[PDB]
């Protein structure tokens, strides 16, 4: 007798090849497809194997709905003798036809994966239309956004809009729009397409006549920053690759308290108050739940949890400081946040 | 070579008896100890066994804090010997110190089980004190809360509030205050205790003079209920054994959606708008996480995953019915709210 919610019966999702990943990858829409060795290794690896295949044929074998072919690209083979198929190295769980294909390297667990099966099989991006879609236009306090005004359903400018979309599953956001109530309410001239802050919520109209892929991939690659990251499940270290520093600049303050809403808020004062603030963009790890890496910033960001922290890890062998001197649990934010901001204060530690 | 945040090298925690865990539990502030038989069952059950050994030591060895006894009461022994020393069945993660000790049936994960860890040995409850703390008192929109201005930090009515908080390890919340400027702003005319409702932020003041356990735990476990209830981790089924009905009546709407703020505040606007409102509580799915029971209830409650649903179920063996004419993706809410809130609208089906 298994548990809740343990598998259905038996572990049936598949390890395979060729002509079968061929047939089903023409006929599918969603391939979770993790490529792999043929793996027999020593006593610490079979651990992290096994739960690697039990995640997998969990969420599989409790899932059986309509998106995915999964598991495994068994070896080297076909795709080697090809090239590598232009591929990565011996691991990555590569997802195919999402934008043409596209990896996966990001964390491994339940509500996570599921999440992306869902939110990425979206197929296409964000309709939004009524007015209470007028309020979803102002809604999004948390993420970076991109709305677009459009024609048709088969539209030119819709089609790149979704292309783009998937080629930035990265995450960021995605509203298709329609109608005269918000483009009264929004205001950008004509059917065109705008970019949108985190907090601080500004229309930063994309601002010239059509655009296309590049041109708005460009304005998206490019300008993904702004002033404070909102850090989440792979989106720490994903944000770490996708162009860091070496000094992880951090604000820690987990919500559901007082100094994450102050924290959060006094940095983002600064943004919603000094509108520029280019001191580079200060990151935002708030602990709710992923406490395995924040036990990992408990021994590694040397000893801190449950307070109001924010500082810098220099990433390898030497340090990870923090607030010091000031710090009081209550903090000292205002002018003092205008300066631990402006260069951990202007004048250096 | 393992993973992360896989195991640190060998499971070390400890499956024990008698002795060891009396010093231990002395010693002690939190005990972690599930009650197990000598298990060899099988094939369908060492799997979940070996699953949960795995969550177990994992959340253990990758924290290695200053907190927790962990992990196994043996088999039957002594404690059967006692009585059974007052005890479950076969199995539950009896949790010692706290309160005296307490119970855990609820469901099973990491990033759940160390925000228990670290929530739970928050030795006691919530300080607050500030303005920005007195943005604390107005602050949480999301529980049920229960705030009272005090005399000392040992005092009298402080020690009521936090056994009563540890004999409340179940939820909602626990706000110790003091001060002239969030009791002005309060103003409950004395150091007293209040109670407050999770949205429509009600101070419901606790209405006597002193007051001590079975009166706020007569407060607390007589009116933990209020108009919608967010459900979350274990909560859902832990509230359905927090006296339920049989008709599992639930608004199913996801956050960062239009149809999740207005499914909410729509209802919500039933609760701060219709201030009574008794047609007995409504519950709150709202599917960011916890998937593979979003999964659970998208097969046994229908069909049904990302959309703006709201229905009941009707436990076991015959229906679980939802939202069906009117429908629409974009809601008609407003009066058809009103109704089909105020008794699936008042008619029946």
């Amino acid at each position: 007798g298994l548990n809740f919610p343990t598998y259905d019966g038996k572990d049936r999702v598949v390890s395979l090849s060729e002509k079968n990943f061929k047939q089903v990858l023409k006929k599918y829409d969603l391939l979770c497809l993790y490529y792999h060795e043929p793996v027999s290794s020593d006593k610490v690896t079979q651990k992290q194997f096994q739960l690697k295949e039990i995640v997998l044929e969990l969420v599989a074998q409790v899932l059986e709905h309509k998106a995915i072919g999964f598991v495994m690209v068994d070896a080297k083979k076909e795709a080697k003798l090809a090239k590598k198929l232009g591929f990565d190295e011996e691991g990555s769980l590569y997802i195919l036809k999402g934008d043409r294909t596209i990896e996966f390297d990001g964390e491994f667990a339940a509500d996570v994966l599921v999440e992306f099966l869902l939110d990425l099989i979206e197929d296409p991006v964000e309709i939004i239309s009524s007015k209470l879609e007028v309020q979803a236009f102002e809604r999004i306090e948390d993420y970076i956004k991109l709305i677009g005004f459009f024609k048709s359903e088969d539209s030119e400018y819709y089609k790149a809009f979704e292309e783009a979309a998937e080629h930035f599953q990265p995450y960021i956001k995605f509203f298709a729009t329609f109608d005269k109530g918000v483009a009264k309410k929004l205001s950008l001239k004509m059917n065109e397409v705008d970019f949108y802050e985190p907090f601080m919520d500004e229309p930063i109209a994309i601002p010239n006549k059509p655009y296309t892929e590049e041109e708005l991939v460009e304005f998206v690659k490019e300008h993904q920053r702004p002033t404070l990251r909102r850090l989440r499940p792979e989106e720490m270290f994903e944000t770490w690759e996708d162009d860091l520093n070496g000094i992880h600049i951090v604000a820690f303050a987990e919500k559901s308290d007082p100094d994450g809403y102050e924290f959060l808020e006094i940095l983002k004062q600064v943004a919603r108050d000094n509108t520029d603030n280019p001191d580079l963009s200060i990151l935002w790890i708030d602990p709710d739940d992923f406490p395995l890496l924040v036990a990992y910033w408990e021994k590694t960001f040397k000893i801190d949890l449950f307070r109001p922290q924010i500082g810098v890890v220099n990433v390898t062998d030497a340090d990870s400081v923090w607030m010091e001197i000031p710090d009081d649990d209550d903090l000292p934010t205002a002018e003092e946040l205008e300066d631990w901001i402006e260069d951990v204060l202007s004048g250096k530690i």
